[PDB]
């Protein structure tokens, strides 16, 4: 019935924030590897859910476009205020991209040249609970296949929101559904294998041992170094999933999150290696991340996601 828009078929029902294409680029952000719930459904035309709403968006050179399905059979119309500020919010434009560019360039000649091909690389604000469980599927995993997995858990636990064309787009579960005695069961059977257990584990764990996603949100304000231990206690959740979690949600730009990615970057591209520790290790990985945070600066995980989005594309 109700089909994918593009800025041409139904250029009325769109609404534009001016983003010049320096600060942000659509192609290198939704599919670096930060959200698993984009995709390009047409050229140049990203569709996702957020919030409970699903969004498609496109952008010119100076021109970010976007436009709303509510989906609650209401009456067509473009984007409000709020639903802008979400957006807004959600890309984190009111920080300066070029100027951070800039800062990290000065003392990284290798950032330089990769800052020229890979420019509007930035981290996304994305809620805590949806960036908690994708990333326990990243584990061992490539983003494809993370993209799979996080779809089938949103299509069987989460509440349906709209259907585009052959698209069925779902709202992500809450922690009451995916801590139910069925839910590991239910996401073997979706192909997660081990990572059933730690979905279902961590979410009865958030609710009994921490509160709801109330913690996630204490999480947010509290100190990086504190959150990270918090996430760390959690089923199936380590150092370089409590990072993410924590650059991506919890709004900790320096949380540098360490795995065999960066140690391949950092090694090829930059000559490192673990100076106070002997042998990839808990307290070489944790030397990497202070590596990285001393040169690049408080906003080091931010980089990082150039460099990273410079190695997928
Ligand atoms: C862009 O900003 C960031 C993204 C992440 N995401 C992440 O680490 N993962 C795990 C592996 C996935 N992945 C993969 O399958 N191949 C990859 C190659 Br090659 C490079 C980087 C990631 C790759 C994507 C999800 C972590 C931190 C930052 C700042
Ligand atoms: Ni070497």
């Amino acid at each position: 019935h109700m089909r994918h828009r593009t800025l041409s078929s139904s250029p009325a029902l769109w609404a534009s924030i001016p983003c010049p294409r320096s600060e942000l680029r659509l192609d290198l952000v939704l599919a670096s590897g930060q959200s698993f719930r984009w995709k390009e459904q047409s050229p140049a035309h990203w569709s996702g859910v957020l919030a409970d709403q699903v969004w498609t968006l496109t952008q010119t050179e100076d021109q970010l476009y976007c436009t709303v399905y509510r989906g609650d059979d209401s009456q067509v119309s473009r984007p409000t205020l709020e639903e802008l500020e979400t957006l807004h919010k959600y890309f984190q434009l009111d920080v300066s991209l070029a100027q951070l560019y800039s800062h990290w360039a000065s003392v990284d000649s290798h950032f330089q040249r990769v800052a020229q091909k890979f420019q509007g690389v930035r981290l996304l604000r994305q809620d805590p609970t949806e960036c908690l469980f994708s990333f326990i599927c990243s584990s061992n995993n490539n983003i494809a296949r993370i993209t799979g997995m996080v779809e089938r858990l949103c299509q069987a636990f989460g509440p349906r929101l709209i259907q585009l064309d052959d698209v069925t787009y779902h709202g992500f579960p809450n922690l009451h559904a995916l801590a139910g005695p069925e839910a590991e069961t239910h996401l073997r059977k979706l192909g997660l294998g081990y990572r059933a257990r730690y979905v279902r584990a961590s979410a009865k764990a958030i609710l009994e041992e921490q509160g709801g996603p109330a913690w996630l949100q204490q999480l947010r304000v509290a100190p990086y170094e504190e959150a990270h231990k918090a996430l760390c206690t959690l089923p199936g959740v380590g150092a370089k999933v409590a990072d993410c979690i924590c650059l991506m949600a919890l709004d900790k730009p320096q949380a540098v999150p360490v795995d065999v990615h960066v140690w391949q970057i950092a090694h090829r591209d930059y000559g490192w290696h673990p100076k106070t520790s002997q042998a990839p290790s808990p307290l070489a990985n944790k030397e990497l991340g202070n590596f990285f945070r001393n040169l690049w600066g408080p906003y080091a995980g931010w980089a990082q996601a150039v460099l990273f989005s410079a190695d997928l594309r």
